[PDB]
């Protein structure tokens, strides 16, 4: 088994069975492929995405749409199943009435979303309302779309749709492009293996493509396209005068840009980046995204006290929202050595062990996964450098 | 008719009139927030997030998808996900093969989920690893449901907790939680008493309780929770039953689950009927508001009052304060008018900048709450922000570790 993904499958990053890690399996999403460890690394990247696209920019607005849409090509359908046994009960059929029933499914039935665009369209003019009309702006949505594989697989998108006049659109598309690039980067181990290129699709609309360079291979994460104006206009059939926005003295139909990319295949890029058999593996996964910041254990000493103070040192890290591994909570003796080892694949930050020194002179032993080196700090300023030190990576993007 | 309406008209709402009836609202058959409603649910999200994962060391996140294994026999009303091209295949491409087909459909085709509790059981055995076995310990969720309405497919958003425990202990943490959910409720609302309790029990004997929201229309349950005992969990790792016991203490056993599920949309909404105030203001708790500040120009130099608001947006965004850019419009319309707007938005606080703001750096500052003024140096706005909005959580936050008996 490659080493990263069964690191990844022993420290609760990935779920699933052994065969399930396979990389055509890790590609499809026809499987719930993240584990608590995974799930917490892959709501951090969200919120990053978040508060880069949305929180920070005033023209961005959040939108939340259906999962399915009226009913498209190989999307599956939606089906009731009282339908198909009222069917199944009835004597006669014919073929006449059976087709008909199959018929009618194929066009009454809706579908699932394969994209969030159809979702943000739909909301454009109340959003344009909103800003009393005024281009450009965004509407941005993290939802799972589902795509046949070729069973039906699931990818959790993260999706802003951008409306602004065609004269600015290459611009615009460009300026996201970098800016989205510059985004996967940062958090990043290896940033050159996130690289980018030109597509175009079947219409001959430009786009961009996000890739990362994974062992096997580039796979795309994220795609960028200047849409033009057709799949808005379809959506407001007639009524145009309520779609058009403002660009100065200009009342005009938007061109549409889409800018979306794939948090769980973002996910597993992050964890084979962070992935060094540097020294034993570890995961250098970037402080804003790692799931668990600090871990606390009891070293050689008396087991009820020392495990009062951690508990006193837990609930002041979460009440900071700092997440927190309790190994002092374990009840089978581990060493130190195999402690920081397990550390160290879980890409936890610092370790604190707490002794019977702590319980005299209230010194905690610190060790860092980055330089792997042990300090001595004492209890009472270890909230303080933690808090500092996640405020200070937060604020380098 | 009032509060919909405003809700609409300000965009926390979305819909036609249709759409915007108290049925439409109740049955999930059409995304029925627009963005300041989307903004609100996420801030409710993010709340329950903190209190029952970030806040709980024993409480890991888990994610599952939203299609299930094709299963039929029961006769269960969960829809069906069947493909156009398998259809399209057997249609232009006899009775005898046709029937087969729809029987086949009914039984291997894959289904939406109802519920999240499923993804957690599915999920159990690997968090057991995580912990080592000891109990007891919970998986949490936040994500979409489907459910049949009337031929029609209603989504709601659960956020779901599943905790496992010893037999033992099932009951007190049934009331443990029970009280920890109510009064999670409550400390957001303008009417507390208008979310309620009732305990309750299912067909087999097993308790549970249900938490309500009084709207117009009536009681309606945005929370429920059950001890559901094992047999679920057992049915889950059938043949496995030996190798997924937890820890209690020094006792090997098999877990009872505990299933609590909340309805975000729901709660959205009734956080919304709970704001709502006679002018016409709603009231939304500071945590949850989806603009903490609008700020706006009033007489003077255009192209230097933009840059003092401008200068004080980029401030408020770098420090995570939703602010609305009312400087941005083109401004015909009155100060009264613009405050009106405001209350109905929920908007916390409103700042004026001014010629004298330039001469002075004061601002005036109006509360939503009270509809008082107050001049204030531009530079000390950042800083009353952020302490309003962390006295605001503090308050919230004040008992989300009370042991609850
Ligand atoms: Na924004
Ligand atoms: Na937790």
């Amino acid at each position: 088994r490659e080493a990263l993904v069964d690191l990844c499958r022993r420290r609760h990053f990935l779920s699933g069975t052994p065969q399930q890690l396979s990389t055509a399996a890790l590609l499809s999403g026809c499987h719930a492929r993240f584990g608590p460890l995974g799930v917490e690394l892959r709501k951090n990247l969200a919120s990053q995405w978040w508060s880069s696209m949305v929180v920070f920019r005033e023209q961005v607005f959040a939108v939340d749409s259906l999962h399915q849409e009226p009913g498209r090509d190989s999307a599956f359908r939606l089906v009731s199943p009282e339908s198909i046994r009222e069917i199944l009960q009835d004597r006669e059929p014919s073929k006449e009435q059976l087709v008909a029933f199959l018929e009618n499914l194929l066009k009454t039935s809706g579908k699932l979303r394969a994209t969030l665009l159809h979702g943000a369209l739909e909301h454009y003019v109340n959003c344009l309302d909103l800003v009393n009309r005024k281009l450009p702006f965004g509407l941005a949505q993290i939802g799972v779309c589902f795509h046949p594989v070729s069973r039906v697989g699931e990818k959790t998108e993260a999706s802003l749709v951008w409306f602004t006049p065609t004269r600015t659109s290459s611009q615009w598309l460009d300026f996201w492009l970098r800016h989205r690039l510059l985004w996967w980067r940062k958090f990043a181990m290896s940033p050159s293996n996130f690289s980018s290129a030109d597509c175009q699709d079947e219409l001959g609309r430009k786009g961009s493509k996000l890739y990362y360079s994974f062992p096997w291979g580039k796979e795309p994460i994220e795609t960028l396209w200047n849409l033009g104006d057709q799949e808005l206009l379809h959506t407001y059939p007639g009524n145009v005068s309520t779609i058009q926005g403002r660009d100065g003295r200009k009342n005009v139909v938007p061109c549409v840009l889409s800018v979306s990319g794939d948090v769980d295949l973002g996910t597993l890029a992050y964890l084979y980046d962070s992935f060094q058999l540097a020294e034993r593996k570890v995961l250098k996964l970037h402080p804003c995204l790692a799931p668990i910041k600090v871990a606390l254990d009891v070293g050689k000493g008396p087991t009820v006290e020392l495990r009062q103070v951690c508990q006193g040192l837990l609930n002041e890290l979460l009440e900071n929202g700092i997440s927190v591994w309790p190994g002092y909570s374990e009840t089978v003796h581990s060493s130190l050595e195999q402690l920081h080892s397990k550390y160290d694949e879980m890409s936890v930050l610092f370790s604190v062990l707490v002794t019977e020194t702590t319980l005299e002179n209230g010194l905690i032993q610190l060790r860092s996964r980055d330089t792997t080196m042990k300090e001595m700090m004492h209890i009472s300023k270890l909230r303080d450098f933690l808090v500092k030190y996640l405020a200070s990576a937060s604020n380098v993007a």
